[PDB]
């Protein structure tokens, strides 16, 4: 899409040039945020094949707060496998911290049910909040939180919603990263009864490996076309009821996949 | 600055009517993104003048991570007896999260010396954050973070910093917001041997209060002015013993100061 492809653009252009953790360089910029009306069409990248088959049923894990791979694997989702222990766990990353923040007097916060709350009672708050980043667990973590807050917004009916991403790979997560959170303020605003709004990307450390470089220069030389359909075939009884046939794209015609490899 | 009153401009013509904390109505917008070169001079305002003897105590008060307002009062600086109780406590404010963040297992974590850990072993890293948004302790504060989290970046040897602001007062707060951080990223550059970058400014909700409106079009009829430099007399030997005196604004010439009233 047009925000996701001037961004690419951007990185190329003004991207400086330096290493990630002892590894393969990279092109990087700082700060820069993009802007998706969720009323103008489902964003999922269409200058590049994208399966949201693993996207969804990640997000249907995060809701559910526990951070063993085991459904991930019950439904053959193999994301998270490099990063999981012997016993399939991940320590206390995203979905533990969404459900279960542990409070140094030894209560959990659920941030999900916690901004369903405002969201139903107090909307107009500047404070609806969600965030990964636990300083005291980021040592027992697979790794550090990538999406490491968002905050909800609603105006004029529509539920709005911002992320902050601290690192992004544009080419292989940020259409991952977007779609993801596109489905959450959709399934949000169900539960909400409230229209989309916009969702806003904002980044950190936004950068594009060495070696996608010719994979770069492919996609943009590709031109967007309209935008998919987001359909929830069934409204649950809560956002911790979803299951993944509840959701279908329509009208997703992208271009072809483009494979993009690492290096280790 | 063109940058603040290009803002304020789209607040005016792009916000929304909303309320707040059973106050005072106010136009907003969701999500927006601002870019200092602070190799371009020291963003202080110019459109109205602003003082900064207040920022400067209140930054050394927040790197010193006491949250009692005592040094504040020893100064006579008063921005923060309207939240502080009869002891002057304002619990795990701000300065307590980023000096003494509690950990589940009864550590405290100091941010600033890990990022400090962070610029001088490991400047490419992608996870130099610091963060104020302890869900854990939001309860016991006397308020909720507004900057709630900033991370720092090194490129070409100049130091960047963005940070997420979830809740801005466009006319009072933002002005003081953007210098109290741009001179916090310039004590940090000066510890660490490098050249200050850009300081980036994210906001969440982004408003005007309908009680400011003739401030703000005063405001935006006045052409910005180049703006001062800033010039730190002395390199302490550590983040943490820098002294008020230490700062000083060269060339600073503003328009007349403008007062915002605020309800109760
Ligand atoms: O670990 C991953 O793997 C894939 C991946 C795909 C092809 C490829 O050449 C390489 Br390298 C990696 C991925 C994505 C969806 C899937 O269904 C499967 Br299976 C695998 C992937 C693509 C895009 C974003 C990803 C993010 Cl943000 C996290 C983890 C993966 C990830
Ligand atoms: O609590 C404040 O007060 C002042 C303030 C000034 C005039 C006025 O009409 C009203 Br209302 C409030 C402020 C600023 C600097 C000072 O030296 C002193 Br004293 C007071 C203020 C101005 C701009 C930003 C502020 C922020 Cl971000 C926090 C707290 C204050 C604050
Ligand atoms: O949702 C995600 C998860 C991971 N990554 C990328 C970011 C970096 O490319 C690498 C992680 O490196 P660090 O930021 O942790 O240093 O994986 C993303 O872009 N988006
Ligand atoms: O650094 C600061 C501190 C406070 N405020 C403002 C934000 C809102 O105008 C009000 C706080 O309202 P809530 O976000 O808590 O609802 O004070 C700022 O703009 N900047
Ligand atoms: O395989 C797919 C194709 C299009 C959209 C989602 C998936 Br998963």
């Amino acid at each position: 899409m047009k925000q996701y492809l001037e961004l690419m653009q951007k990185v190329l252009d003004e991207g400086t040039q330096k290493n990630d953790r002892t590894g393969t360089g990279t092109l990087s910029i700082f700060g820069h945020q993009m802007r998706f009306n969720l009323q103008d069409g489902f964003p999922l990248v269409t200058t590049k094949r994208c399966h949201l088959r693993s996207i969804i049923h990640e997000l249907l894990w995060f809701l559910q707060g526990d951070t063993n791979i085991a459904y991930l694997h019950e439904n053959n989702v193999t994301i998270w496998d490099e990063w999981a222990d012997e016993n399939g766990d991940l320590g206390p990353v995203y979905g533990k911290q969404w459900r279960a923040w542990p409070t140094p007097d030894g209560r959990h916060i659920d941030q999900i049910t916690t901004v369903l709350n405002q969201l139903k009672n107090d909307p107009d708050s500047r404070r609806i909040i969600v965030s990964a980043w636990n300083v005291g667990e980021l040592d027992k973590m697979a790794l550090a939180p990538c999406h490491a807050f968002f905050q909800f917004y609603v105006a004029d009916g529509k539920l709005s919603c911002q992320l902050y991403q601290r690192s992004c790979d544009v080419f292989l997560g940020l259409p991952f990263n977007i779609a993801s959170y596109a489905l959450l303020v959709h399934m949000m605003a169900q539960q909400c009864d409230l229209e989309v709004g916009d969702f806003v990307w904002t980044g950190g450390d936004t950068h594009l490996y060495s070696n996608h470089m010719d994979q770069t220069h492919l996609q943009l030389s590709r031109e967007p076309r309209p935008l998919p359909k987001l359909i929830i075939k069934r409204k649950p009884e809560s956002i911790f009821d979803y299951r993944f046939e509840d959701f279908e794209i329509e009208g997703y015609d992208p271009h072809p996949g483009i494979k993009a490899p690492v290096a280790i």
